[PDB]
């Protein structure tokens, strides 16, 4: 899908259900949500299984979320984060972990309030 205007794609690093409990470098999959200031929907679940076959692992991981504008992790290495950033994705962390829904809700408070220009343009 070509995201609909007014919305963005959000990747969440995860190992269980719809939890934001994964570390970038070792997560089982990326939950991908379509999020607007007011609405959010789970659109894809991208498994990281095939990273086992990659020689350039961080590059591969980022490739799985190349269409996301934001990425949530519990944690992420410096180098990994640089690649995430180089891809134009904004990495956000939640060191203690939480429900994907809670992170998205938080992200929406920004979108709905005073989003920075980059985000405002989107939404």
């Amino acid at each position: 899908e070509r995201v609909p205007e007014g919305s963005i794609r959000v990747a969440i690093a995860s190992n269980n259900g719809e939890q934001l409990d994964g570390h970038f470098g070792s997560c089982l999959r990326f939950l991908v949500y379509q999020v607007s200031a007011k609405d959010a929907s789970l659109v894809d679940i991208r498994s990281t299984l095939d990273v086992a076959l990659a020689e350039d692992k961080n590059a591969w991981r980022v490739e799985q979320i190349q269409d996301c504008q934001v990425l949530y992790v519990v944690s992420i290495g410096g180098p990994a984060a640089a690649k995430v950033v180089r891809a134009g994705i904004h990495p956000l962390k939640k060191p203690k972990g939480c429900a994907a829904q809670e992170a998205i809700a938080e992200l929406q408070t920004v979108m709905a309030g005073s989003p920075p220009p980059w985000l405002a343009k989107l939404v």
